[PDB]
């Protein structure tokens, strides 16, 4: 996250870290045994880390549970990033409290102009590399589809949206991928791609979760 603030320990209780010997992508806890992430984070051998604040210190609230199964969206296209969404089932159900909780799936798509919260452990610089060890948060608006398509001519599909600031300075960044964008207490986005971070006229691009709800629910019901 570039340009954001330190969330504070377990203030974002649905936020997960996907670990394969190291933190590589974020994710969102959607019920006790399922996590939603970005299809571009797919790896074999993922462990899910819940209850984290400082990913490099064991502080007391953590649950580390291996993934049993990972499902990439049937239509995921790695060259376009269209349908950049993945389901991970946990080997065991998580124990859900105030500090480890699931986030609700949306009923409606959120509109341009809505303010959302984006969080993760990604790079905090627009030029060069500096990874935080604690969880970083950004409030940012959803931009209009017009402003989005006009920043990224030819590249935006119906299953994406932009959010952030055309002036730059504040965005998501490398390592924040697969993490949540939550608006009005619902999961509306997944951190997916962008051109660099926090650059002028190159907002972050996010998977539009409200398009996938029927897919999510059907998959979870059957697996
Ligand atoms: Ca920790």
């Amino acid at each position: 996250i570039v340009g954001g603030y330190t969330c504070g320990a377990n203030t974002v209780p649905y936020q997960v870290s996907l670990n394969s010997g190291y933190h590589f992508c974020g994710g969102s806890l959607i019920n006790s045994q399922w996590v939603v992430s970005a299809a571009h984070c797919y790896k074999s051998g993922i462990q899910v880390r819940l209850g984290e604040d400082n990913i490099n210190v064991v502080e007391g609230n953590e649950q580390f549970i291996s993934a049993s199964k990972s499902i990439v969206h049937p239509s995921y296209n790695s060259n376009t990033l269209n349908n950049d969404i993945m389901l991970i089932k946990l080997k065991s159900a998580a124990s859900l409290n105030s500090r480890v909780a699931s986030i609700s799936l949306p009923t409606s798509c959120a509109s341009a102009g809505t303010q959302c919260l984006i969080s993760g452990w990604g790079n905090t610089k627009s030029s060069g590399t500096s990874y935080p060890d604690v969880l970083k948060c950004l409030k940012a608006p959803i931009l209009s589809d017009s402003s989005c398509k006009s920043a990224y001519p030819g590249q935006i599909t119906s299953n994406m949206f932009c959010a952030g600031y055309l002036e730059g300075g504040k965005d998501s960044c490398q390592g924040d991928s697969g993490g949540p964008v939550v608006c009005s207490g619902k999961l509306q986005g997944i951190v997916s791609w962008g051109s660099g971070c926090a650059q002028k006229n190159k907002p972050g691009v996010y998977t539009k979760v409200c398009n996938y709800v029927s897919w999510i629910k059907q998959t979870i019901a059957s697996n």
